[PDB]
């Protein structure tokens, strides 16, 4: 009833949307992994009379449910999707998207990693993002490569019309107590990558993590704090 959704308020196998700003929503879904249940976020950005999707809903059935939820709540077609790194919470569901008319994109680094690990593979490569600090425009968003953090390929997304910073899994929520799933992370570089985000997007008003609650700019510093203490 208007609070940011959590695993306790999303019915089994469903997806919820949350209005972030004019023409900006997050999507929230839950998934099981290694015997525990986790939420995850993605983004939806209005692109004229179409929608840009950032990240899948962590699995094929969740991503089908996402599309249905968008049709119900928004009613504009999703025409393009970007996955912000190679893990299943970002790309699992790309095959569903691709069979629903959505053109799927990711960096060449994400595509290589997804292929190597047996995850679903976005169709199109996003050039111009291979060097730390790189940024490109993609419809109504800017895509930014901050450097290695949660993964070596992680991208962040900025919505300049609304000053919304979608950090993806490079950014953690304020309640976090450790740096999440660090299997593919660079803990030593991650603070430097977060500093790059803070320097590039100082006017961000909303910051959305890859998992958990949105907040303000403090999510960035909090992230650096939890990563440095996880590494220690
Ligand atoms: C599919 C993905 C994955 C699965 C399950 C949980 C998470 C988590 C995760 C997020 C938050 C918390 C709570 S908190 C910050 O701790 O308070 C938390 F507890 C965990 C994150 C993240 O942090 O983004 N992601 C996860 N995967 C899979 C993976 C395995 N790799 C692939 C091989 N190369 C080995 O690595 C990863 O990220
Ligand atoms: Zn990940
Ligand atoms: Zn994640």
């Amino acid at each position: 009833s208007g609070e940011y959704p959590t695993v306790n308020e999303i019915p089994v196998g469903e997806v919820r949307l949350y209005q972030i700003a004019d023409g900006v929503w997050s999507h929230i879904a839950t998934q099981s992994f290694d015997g525990a249940v986790y939420p995850s976020n993605g983004l939806i950005v209005r692109d004229g009379d179409e929608l840009l999707l950032i990240d899948t809903a962590w699995g094929a059935k969740n991503t089908a449910a996402l599309l249905a939820e968008i049709e119900k709540q928004i009613g504009l077609p999703v025409t393009r999707a970007v996955s912000t790194h190679f893990h299943d919470d970002r790309v699992g569901g790309v095959d569903v998207l691709r069979a629903a008319g959505v053109a799927t994109y990711a960096s060449p680094s994400t595509r290589r990693l997804a292929e190597a690990e047996g995850n679903e593979i976005p169709t199109h490569s996003l050039e111009g993002l291979s060097s730390s600090g790189d940024a490109v425009r993609f419809g109504p968003v800017e895509l930014f490569y901050p450097g290695a953090a949660h993964s070596t390929d992680n991208l962040v997304v900025y919505v300049p019309s609304a000053n919304v910073l979608y950090g993806g899994c490079a950014v953690h929520e304020l309640s976090s107590t450790s740096a999440g799933n660090v299997a593919d992370a660079d803990l030593a570089e991650w603070p430097t990558s977060v500093e790059r985000i803070q320097k590039h997007y100082p006017e961000a008003e909303v910051v959305i993590p890859g998992h958990g609650l949105p907040g303000g700019l403090d999510l960035l510093q909090h992230t650096a704090n939890v990563v440095k203490a996880h590494k220690n």
